[PDB]
């Protein structure tokens, strides 16, 4: 039946378009093949990409809008597109680590690999000219870019995307290394926002740890979409 | 009677720790060594040393008097002050009244930008790493300190940062940020190390004249008088 006309295009990112519709309140999410790491000195154009990045998502999205997440999420619309809420993106990075890896492990002098003794939440500073800084919960309040109470708010739904997905992938021998998430305000609401895919993620075999994610494309390790592919192959198990 | 120093524990950028003849107590001895930038740049500040024992002394007899659990005992000679010996929680516990420094280049903000809220921060205290920004998970999560102890240096820091920021108002400066160090001893948790102008940025609050170790950082000149405008007005 009836669908939504895709509009003026609202921005271009790193990974995504972002397009108007004809509803006031909704966009849509077009996945590019684009990879891009370090700062915009290292980029690829890795073929379908932007397919398995936008099913995976879309995936992970209904499966936390049936566990009552509140999500931008509304449909997939075709194989690099989505329907979702247009939110105000709270300008933070909200990153998960069950496992200490990549520039964190290495600023700390951890091995990759590391078991964290608590799950770490950290919050990263959505400004790509200023390198996308780590910062604490004062330095956001103290700047104005959150709330102590949006912030709370914004850390209970991590905790829980967190058990939901850790447990997820266990199921499938995958270890959910970390993540990294970002929300949106919609109608007064804090909803869970952009995208959860191998691009955002960091995901290891569980008994070799081969890594299935963008980590593939940082570190030239090749075969980038097999790794993709594997992740949605096994969340539709 | 006086204790005695005995063998050199350990020598940092700025301080010797001495061993003494009780085995609960260290002899902290500020020397003229002066450092900044992970330890490339470097000079001799001659009476920095005797300065920054003589405002640490004062400052933590007030925080004393204040009820605030220190290790300080008392100040020996010019350079020297005994204390009690601590396990030192390997963290740097920053709070920042205004965005300068390290926070505001990093965040792309001007000094003295006005924060929405007090700034309590962590950096881990390995040099070799850098001393980086760090959170309380991460912190917890490489073993360095657990949440309880956390809470617990933060409620003093708080309070000290309240005590401090009315001592130095009432001589007209600015308490802009500053570093503390926190120990374990006998199952408490105690302010340690040092507060001077090498650990805090100080700005008089009309003119905003730095008074503090940003002098030799940034090549600013006339760098003891800092330090000795800090001791005289504290002396007030
Ligand atoms: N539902 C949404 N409404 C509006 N903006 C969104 C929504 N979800 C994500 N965004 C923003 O859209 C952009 C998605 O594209 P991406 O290529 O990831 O951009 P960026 O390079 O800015 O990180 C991001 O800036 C993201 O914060
Ligand atoms: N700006 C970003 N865009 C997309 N994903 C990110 C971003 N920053 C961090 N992440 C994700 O968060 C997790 C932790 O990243 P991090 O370790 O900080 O980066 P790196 O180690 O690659 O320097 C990884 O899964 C990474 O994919
Ligand atoms: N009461 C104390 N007992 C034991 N060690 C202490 C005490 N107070 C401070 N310290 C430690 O003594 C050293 C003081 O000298 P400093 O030059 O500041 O060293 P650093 O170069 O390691 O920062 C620091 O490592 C500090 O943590
Ligand atoms: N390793 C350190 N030793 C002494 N003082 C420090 C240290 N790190 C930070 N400080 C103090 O903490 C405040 C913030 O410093 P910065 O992070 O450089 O802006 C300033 O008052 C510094 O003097």
């Amino acid at each position: 039946n009836a669908m939504v006309n895709q509009l003026e295009m609202l921005y271009e990112g790193k990974a995504k378009k972002i397009y108007a519709t004809d509803k006031e309140d909704m966009v849509i999410v077009h996945y590019k093949d684009d990879a891009t790491a370090f700062n915009g000195e290292k980029k690829a154009q890795i073929e379908s990409k932007g397919v398995l990045n936008n099913e995976i998502t879309s995936l992970i999205f209904e499966m936390l809008n049936k566990e009552g997440i509140k999500t931008h999420f509304v449909e997939k619309l075709n194989d690099r597109d989505q329907l979702c809420k247009k939110v105000e993106i709270v300008p933070l990075e909200v990153i998960v680590r069950n496992v200490a890896a990549g520039s964190m492990a290495k600023r700390l002098g951890l091995e990759e690999g590391y078991e964290l003794k608590t799950t770490v939440f950290e919050l990263s500073y959505k400004d790509d000219s200023l390198g996308d800084p780590l910062i604490n919960d004062y330095h956001a309040v103290g700047i104005g870019a959150t709330t102590f109470e949006e912030l709370n708010k914004i850390y209970e739904i991590t905790a829980k995307v967190n058990e939901i997905l850790k447990e997820a992938f266990k199921k499938q021998n995958i270890n959910l290394i970390d993540f990294k998430l970002e929300f949106g305000r919609y109608n007064g609401e804090i909803l869970l926002a952009d995208e959860i895919s191998p691009d955002t993620c960091r995901f290891w075999d569980a008994t070799t740890g081969e890594k299935m994610d963008k980590d593939r494309f940082r570190r030239d390790m090749g075969n980038v979409i097999n790794g993709y592919r594997e992740v949605l192959n096994r969340l539709r198990n």
